[PDB]
């Protein structure tokens, strides 16, 4: 993968959540994910894809993944899909946007659903 | 996982799009999509995660997964991530909302993103 | 505008929620907007615009407006936006996307909007 | 209004847009942006409301406001609506996420709508 090597590793957002990714050749990302607010404790399995083969003229590359809520500690019966794209260079990022959808009743149904934005950086 | 069963099969949405998945007893999910419409031909891979021990008060499962569209025949340079909840019945449903991220370079990103919801059905 | 006279009127939402709206000739939309879920009672004030010159090959109407969830009987401190297009016919339709933000610290402002879908009609 | 002094006046975002914004005592939201990208020139008509009697406990103030991209210059065929929090302070600030749908035929309704995220300072 052209990025493979620049999307592997540990990755942090602007609350202090921790991502952990690994890119496999194949388009692959697997690894975990710990987030510093929420209805969470400890880390929980992620997965997603990544564009292998992005374009070559300056643009970024195209990512998602997803977390659900659950693990050994706790179940916030959830789930989180960030889509973004992750930009190289000295200061790289990973710009996202994200959705949180809560398990909920049909007639609670129309408010399951945050939105939100997570930048991730390599650094703090 | 409690909906395990329900989950795994093959989906069809709105446009016509097919959404092949397995549910894993781990909370994942593996599977293809095929895109009716779009810069998209044939089946691409999507891996995901559900909450695999959901409420039992008639709340729905959340679940998401995501599509980055590169495939052997075409890459749009681009992924989407559904986010959403399994609600069981005789009308099995998944409704989603997604989030489509296009590789763009910086003075484009504010463009990168489309928003839009889906809903699956095992019927269509 | 042309569609001036299409859009104005009364609308109802899958939740059963009334839309009562105002386009004038110069892209103002005005009116009142009813919720049938939600910490809200009776009508809110809304304001809003739309394209009143649209495009003449089939496309929709672009359209947005605003309802802030204050009124005599209550105060949900949140706002909410629908954007989304008109859409003209014999079963006319306003399709929408919308976004609610609460207002919230700043330490809970991850989860401060809720993101959704509204499909309105002229009948029910 | 709480904050109709805090609000009102000339506030710039992220990528050098200008919104001049007047906030009434009732809650009203009126003035013109003009977006530094885009299918876009000089100024537009906005409209919004906002929560004038928000919360005391350090919450943010509700919002949200929608530009039609028709002026007397250029149509773009879309509207864009903001929703979001001002935050008061030596560093005030409008927090928003945005929707922009365009008019499009049914067939291409899928990919009618952009989503983002604008921060908008007093300064720059
Ligand atoms: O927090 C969670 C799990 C952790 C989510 C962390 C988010 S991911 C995006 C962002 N980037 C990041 O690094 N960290 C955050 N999931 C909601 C849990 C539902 N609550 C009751 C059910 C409900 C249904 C409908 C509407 C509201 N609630 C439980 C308490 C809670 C916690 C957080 C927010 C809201 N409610
Ligand atoms: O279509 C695709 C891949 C297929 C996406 C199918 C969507 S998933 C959500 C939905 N549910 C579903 O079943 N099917 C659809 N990805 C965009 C491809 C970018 N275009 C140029 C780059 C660009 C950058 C910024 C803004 C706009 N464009 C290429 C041509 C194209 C195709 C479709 C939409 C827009 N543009
Ligand atoms: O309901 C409202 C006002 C009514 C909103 C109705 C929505 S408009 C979109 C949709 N189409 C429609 O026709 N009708 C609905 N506004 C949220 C009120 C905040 N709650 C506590 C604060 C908070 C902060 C952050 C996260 C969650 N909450 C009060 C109780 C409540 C009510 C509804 C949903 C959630 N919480
Ligand atoms: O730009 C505009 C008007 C200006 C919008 C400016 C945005 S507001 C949010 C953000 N904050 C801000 O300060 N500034 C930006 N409206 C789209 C115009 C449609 N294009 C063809 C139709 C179409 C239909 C479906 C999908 C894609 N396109 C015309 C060319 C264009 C311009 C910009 C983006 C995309 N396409
Ligand atoms: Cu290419
Ligand atoms: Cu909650
Ligand atoms: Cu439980
Ligand atoms: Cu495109
Ligand atoms: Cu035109
Ligand atoms: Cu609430
Ligand atoms: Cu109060
Ligand atoms: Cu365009």
């Amino acid at each position: 993968g052209r990025d493979q090597a620049g999307i592997t590793g540990t990755w942090y957002n602007q609350l202090g959540s921790t991502f952990i990714v690994t890119a496999g050749a194949d388009g692959a990302l697997t690894g975990t994910y710990e987030s510093a607010v929420g209805n969470a404790e400890s880390r929980y399995v992620l997965t997603g894809r990544y564009d292998s083969a992005p374009a070559t003229d300056g643009s970024g590359t195209a990512l998602g993944w997803t977390v659900a809520w659950k693990n050994n500690y706790r179940n916030a019966h959830s789930a989180t899909t960030w889509s973004g794209q992750y930009v190289g260079g000295a200061e790289a990022r990973i710009n996202t946007q994200w959705l949180l959808t809560c398990g909920t009743t049909e007639a609670n149904a129309w408010k399951s659903t945050f939105v939100g934005h997570d930048t991730f950086t390599k650094v703090k």
